[PDB]
């Protein structure tokens, strides 16, 4: 049993089961709503179609039928029953909210015979029969048969010769001719199947094109980088239907408690007289505003406002539901509290603890901690903006303010770079098989559309920008272009922003109070420190800007390939002799000794974690010829010497070759160098200041403990030779990366040198997984295909695989050095799982870039405060 | 008695006499603090200084030395005793702390027997002369009895031909031969007078010009301005000297326990190694950055902060203080929550209350109402500064990134437009006596100086940019003109920023969540409405911004004036006919109808008060004949008839002739047109979106009732006429301007025909008053030379006289009207002090201009909060 559950049967607690939806309309259902009672089949039943071959079976086909059998005597309507039907909805319930991903099948349990039968029932053949054209289009369309483009070519011109205004003046005939022609429309595409006539043939014929269709390209790419898993599953809640549809009086809309792009407390929403539900108001026909449904239907507003408040309250979080005047009676046909958009997912918790709803604690909880990275974003230069060529206007759709090169195709989009090369995204309306276009654009421009619309509400949680219902754009595909204004737009840079108008220069961006009460809060309730993986100082400074706490990683990369200590290590290397390579060494000595001393001057008492070089010798040589006889000759040496010396420096593979600590190994004048610049710099720069530093020095790649000790003897010796400023009190503690198997491995051994775990994950998740960030991308897509790897690996922290490695270096370094300090450092530092992951782990700081900090932030909030 | 306190013998409750100074002073007294006993000469004492006539008498000269002899005896040494003396500072304690505008003589009760007795009594006649040749400055200078320029002269050249690299090398021959000339310095400038040899001579001679400078001009000026009353007073806390002076073991330096241009928990400030207090740390010779005390003195500054932070606490707000290390002893001479910038002012709270300290509602109080306008200025455009020339840099003085003119004057800047022109001012230092350049300048860049400096903490409580201790700027005054980098400027354009550089496009700015968990609390705590009087929705937006609750006043001005509305009441003037006026009347009909239909459209719900019509015809007729032969053709009349009919229209006084209310007494078509654009566009606009819109009728300038009876049976009947859109439910309530003296006066029966009482305060004031805004300028700052009015009468209000007029009409018009709204709309509706005298005195809104409301939200805060 228990493959199947009833909406009064069941919670919303019963999640994992009755997923978001499901739950939600039983919790409703267990309020008592104008929810016109039916059922949910359960999330387990859909991992169990798969878990056994990929077809609806038994005690769930059992179910389905033997609880619609429930239904129809419960509401005493017949399923599919030829004189007086039955009608039925079939929508997609998972767990986590998907506005713009989801099937739902609509009047459902329809035919030739039952549609005039109920067309006879229900003294209207022009509603149950536009209910049936409707569910023709539907079934199909969800169960992929047909394009849409047809349906939607014969509906469009249908009315597009007779003359009828639009759809809803089409009579019985013309309908039911539409209607008739659209079955055979579902025909000529298919190979001569019957559209499911059979009621037990329509029903099972999607409920297993829900719980099949997941497991399908565009959920897949969707529902992975939404922090999804296919683990999961699909749900989907049968019930009864209403008919928003039937004429005049009944009416189909969209709502939200609390405007969802800017988090203003009301009533924000789109509705239709006379639509269907799950087609019209997400799509043409420009929706009647829900507030004018005081205008429209003055005894209406109430009931749905002091209901929406009602359950607005019964959640605590910014309600979004389906309501629906069946005929000037009110249905709620579905809820959960939509997703936000940066700002307001902030705005509606700082009110709702204004309101005394949510605690501190809760607020923290319920941000989308990965959507902070919105509330940063470029942008548009007020100057330029002013000198942007107005063209048109339209639909506050989600806020941002995009720009780039303009697409019509949500694949030329994509094949066209990520969310940066700049693709602006021109469409006619956009579509679940559009959803990788989605995330490659800056912002979209749709012709017909609204705030419910499906590109709208999908760019709020992409955090993309978008003005829907953006009329007046005679967009051709064929010539791949469009018009707006005065404009004729071949595919190139086009300007949109969350205020109205679609055009410019960006720059740097406010943070409200609110982030600040959301990232004071998250100071208060997380426990990890935060710093940032830094180089340049005004980093450290936009960076302790965001609630830093200092530098995690400090690379001396450049502090060498810089446009003048360059030509000094090429010499070292070009230089057969310790004192050469000293002398050399030696030179660069000022000059980094400025750089350490601009960040410190810069951090001020805050820590920072200075890494050793890293690059081979390798990356340190013109690989030109060009530069190449540049080089030689302020040599004196031959361009024959150069080439068979940069000859000399050849790796098979370069991320596992000499490098690091072991380069200065061969080199302790790296270390010497090194050591030197940042301790003068910053015993001279704790002098000028009166001000204390202690140099946290940074030895990566360190394999084993000996190593360490090679360059710990060194660098020590070097740090209290330089302590010649005065005998010194100076500070230093020399820590080493854990970014290796093995010195993850004798971690415990490894601590003994070591007074710092400095965890390095991308190049960790590299070495445990067998593959590099850089060449496995002509694979990586696959394992995604596959559904192989689920997350991505350099972004997303292996926690079954490397995770471990991370692990027994924390507690067994902390088994020899217990006042042992770890800190993240790899890309996935700033992830609001690793940060997760890395606090129950055991880590002391973080390290991200310095933007997702405040990812940081939340996540470290998140990591504790949930936590237990 | 009491006359003069002690501090041991007061507290700091004991302001109204101790000042912020004297009473702060004993306050650690009371807590026990590193602070050479001594004595207060209370602020009473010093009005009857002035109640009197004019120079001090009997029981403060008696105390003066009743007490100075407590000090003497519980001192052991002799005050002004030749051989083994007793010295002693006096400097100024008046309530309100006064950074910037004080006096203070150093090392007092010296002459040239008692320096010689110190001479040999202190083992070191370099000491206590440097102390002598210091002594010798100061009490003249304050005294003025010197331009420094002299002194300055004297020392600088002294040193500035021998060789010596600075003052601290100059030997007690030397020195003695500076204080020396000095004597001479003061006595050539002067008559013949003794340099106040005898210590019962320098005392009083600068008691009593302390409490005798504050009646001055620059005191008058900054006291004034700065929301302080003359009915105070100055104090002068006298207590024993304490050397910072005395050599490379001792020294004075200034500090504050959280950075108060950024708001940064931490020391911050500026100190000196054997120098004097109130002279070199404020000016001359680099001051050691408070921090560096632990390099320098690594035994005090456990001292000074253990006990900053033990005041941080013990007052629960930013300290600011004199600390002096008299040759290795901790001395503590001075104290004051120090004025902050307006951005700090909030980071402070925000952490006070995050540290515990403060309450939500302690906070709210302690900001400085009035400097939230700094948090709105014109930040500087991130594209145009990288465009921006640098030239220079220096010192994090004083936030903001200003620029404009450049001036070497204060009186070359003020004598050059306010703070807007664009006033920069260069200056080798500046001083109490250029206080009025430094009021009319967007910022300053000062050749020597620090945090510490005199301009700088100036700048920083005027809320003005300022970049001290600026080196490297060759300026030279006669030639009016300045150097830096590489560049000659003459007084034109120049620009400097908060960040250091001396450089530009600038924009509308942030607001971090200070602003909003400052402004969030206000709502939370403040009682009257916020509203804006607006006329354009852009900045009705921008307002709504700022936590707008609607608008106070909407002017109908610009809804004839502006460029194509013009020539249609210009008509109807030149239009001799009701049927012309009011075709005319008809053809603009639409005009408005858009105008407010953005607005409304922008408010969304949001109030908004209506008010009629203001100025009369006459303001509506070109002056220029040009404008004139124009107008003619285009009316078929002769050039000749405008001008006769542009002559009729000519009142000897613009602002009590035929206007308002009166205006559309003779052309009840204004009442009509004005109506009616209001009332379909809010009827339509009620529409469009289903929202609520209930208009609100501003009837101006009503004199009496049976009047504004006439008006309202007339927009009435139109308004009832306008609901032709649907018989109609719409909303609307008709209230009247409350701006003149028997419409205040006889507003129990005014409050009859009208539902809101809408107060006109800057029109009333002239009425109340007697002058006019415009005219009065011309004498105004005689009132305030003279000392006749203290505030701006335009600005703050009068609430001795004008406050009568409008508590009588709300407490009357509540007699007979009691839920009667009234709301505030003149310029004094966001006033720190209105916002509470509005509050206190009944009103229910208020109304601002669009930046002056988050003033305005702080203010009601405040008005409530502190209230009772």
């Amino acid at each position: 049993a228990k493959w199947v559950y009833k909406f009064e049967e069941g919670n919303a607690s019963m999640r994992n089961l009755l997923g978001g939806a499901g739950c939600n309309l039983a919790e409703m259902t267990i309020l008592g709503m104008p929810i016109p009672q039916g059922f949910t089949v359960t999330t387990e039943a859909c991992t169990e179609y798969y878990n056994s071959g990929k077809q609806i079976t038994q005690e769930i086909q059992d179910q389905i039928f033997e609880a619609i059998t429930w239904l129809e005597e419960l509401n005493g309507k017949k399923f599919g029953d030829t004189e007086d039907p039955l009608l039925v909805s079939v929508r997609s319930g998972a767990r986590a909210s998907m506005p713009g991903m989801m099937d739902t099948i609509l009047n459902l349990g329809l035919n030739d015979v039952a549609v005039e039968g109920f067309a006879k029932k229900t003294g209207n053949p022009r509603f149950a029969y536009d209910s049936y054209r409707r569910f023709i289009q539907m079934y199909s369309d969800v169960v992929m048969e047909v394009p849409k483009s047809h349906f939607e070519k014969i509906i469009d011109a249908m009315k597009e010769e007779k003359g009828v205004h639009f759809d809803t003046d089409l009579t019985a005939d013309d309908l039911k001719e539409l209607a008739e022609k659209f079955k055979a429309v579902y025909k000529e595409a298919m190979n001569g199947e019957e559209f499911p006539q059979e009621p037990k043939d329509q029903l099972m014929g999607a409920v297993k094109a829900v719980f099949r269709s997941w497991d399908n390209p565009r959920a897949i790419v969707y529902r992975r980088m939404n922090d999804i898993p296919g683990d999961w599953g699909t749900a989907v809640n049968v019930q009864t239907m209403v008919f928003g549809n039937k004429g005049e009086t009944s009416g189909t809309g969209v709502a939200f408690t609390r405007n969802p792009s800017t988090g203003e407390k009301g009533i924000y929403g789109e509705y239709l007289i006379n639509a269907q539900g799950e087609d019209v108001v997400a799509g043409v026909r420009t929706p009647q505003p829900i507030t004018q449904l005081e205008n429209d239907m003055p005894d209406c507003y109430k009931q749905f406002m002091d209901l929406a408040m009602k359950l607005e309250k019964h959640f605590r979080d910014m309600q979004d539901m389906e309501f629906t005047i069946e005929e000037g009676k009110l249905y709620f046909l579905q809820t959960r509290n939509g997703k936000r958009t940066a700002p307001a997912a902030l705005q509606i918790a700082c009110d709702l603890v204004d309101e005394g709803m949510i605690t501190e604690e809760e607020a923290v909880v319920r941000i989308e901690a990965k959507s902070l990275d919105q509330l940063l974003h470029p942008t548009f230069n007020p100057a330029a903006l002013k000198a942007g060529e107005v063209i048109g206007s339209a639909l506050p759709a989600s806020p941002g303010a995009a720009a780039g090169k303009v697409y019509f195709t949500a694949d030329e989009a994509k094949a066209a770079h990520e969310k940066g090369e700049r693709v602006i995204l021109v469409r006619l309306e956009t579509s679940p098989e559009d959803i990788e276009g989605m995330h490659a654009a800056e912002g979209i421009l749709t012709v017909r559309g609204g705030m419910t619309s499906h590109a709208a509400v999908v760019a709020r949680g992409m955090g993309t920008c978008c003005v829907s219902g953006c009329g007046e754009i005679k967009i051709n595909e064929e010539a791949k272009t469009f018009e707006l204004g005065g404009h004729t737009f071949a595919e190139g840079d086009y300007i949109s922003l969350d205020g109205s108008t679609g055009k410019i220069e960006t720059q740097e961006a406010s943070v409200s109070g609110s982030f600040e009460r959301i990232m004071v809060w998250a100071d208060k309730f997380r426990t990890l420190k935060v710093r940032t993986n830094a180089d340049t100082p005004e980093d450290t400074l936009n960076a302790v800007k965001l609630g830093a706490e200092g530098i995690g990683l400090c690379r001396t990369e450049h502090m060498f390939f810089e446009a003048d200590r360059i030509m000094k290590i090429r010499k070292m290397i070009l230089s057969d002799s310790v004192e050469a390579r000293e002398e050399a060494l030696n030179e660069l000595i000022p000059f980094q000794k400025g750089d350490f001393k601009a960040m410190y001057k810069a951090l001020e008492g805050r820590p920072m974690t200075v890494r050793y070089l890293d690059p081979p010798l390798h990356e340190f040589v013109p690989h030109t010829e060009e530069e190449q006889a540049e080089l030689a000759k302020n040599m004196g040496l031959t361009l024959a010497e150069v080439k068979a010396k940069v000859d000399e420096l050849h790796e098979f593979n370069p991320m596992m070759g000499h490098r690091g600590c072991r380069l200065a190994v061969t080199y302790p004048e790296i270390a010497k160098m090194q050591t030197r610049a940042v301790m003068e710099a910053a015993i001279e720069v704790k002098e000028e200041t009166g001000i204390d530093i202690v140099p946290e020095i940074m030895i990566p790649l360190v394999g084993e403990k000996k190593e360490l000790k090679f360059v710990k003897d060194v660098v020590v010796e070097v740090a209290e030779q330089v302590k010649k400023e005065k005998g010194s009190d100076m500070q230093y503690h020399i820590g080493t990366m854990i970014e290796i198997p093995r010195a993850a491995l004798t971690a415990d051994a490894i601590a003994e040198e070591a007074e710092f775990f400095s965890f390095g994950t991308n190049d960790l998740t590299q070495m445990t997984f067998g593959f590099s960030r850089d060449d496995a991308g002509k694979f990586l897509d696959s394992y995604y295909k596959a559904k192989i790897y689920e997350s991505d690996p350099f972004a997303r922290l292996d926690q079954t695989g490397v995770g471990q490695l991370v692990e027994m270096a924390v507690k067994k370094g902390r088994q020899t050095r217990p006042g042992l300090k770890c800190g993240i450092c790899g890309e996935h530092g700033g992830d609001p799982s690793s940060v997760e992951f890395c606090h129950k782990v055991g880590l002391n700081y973080v390290s991200c870039s310095p933007f997702r900090v405040p990812i940081a932030r939340l996540a470290a909030a998140q990591a504790a405060l949930n936590n237990k």
